């Protein structure tokens, strides 16, 4: 879809964490 | 600035990594 | 019947997804 | 060989979830 959002995340640890697993999931649904 | 902006593509995607911050942000807040 | 085993190659892995699942879990007990 | 950690999920959509994150990180890193 053509949709984005934006999320405010608290923290850059907790950033880094959320930001891998949007990665990853993007990255799969490209994959698939 | 405490909050950085993650960029997410699709709604779906949106409840979800909102959802798993929102429990992140509760455990935090109960941390010891 | 509830319980499954989640099989996680890595350290660095399985400490994101264990803190993610501990932090569902407490939110589950709040809702 | 692989290292394998496990995680006990309760509930199966959780655990479905949980697994498919894993599987998109596990894709990522094989991407480098």
């Amino acid at each position: 879809g053509s949709e984005y959002f934006t999320l405010q995340i608290r923290g850059r640890q907790r950033y880094e964490l959320l930001r891998e697993i949007n990665e990853a999931l993007e990255l799969k649904e490209a994959h698939s």
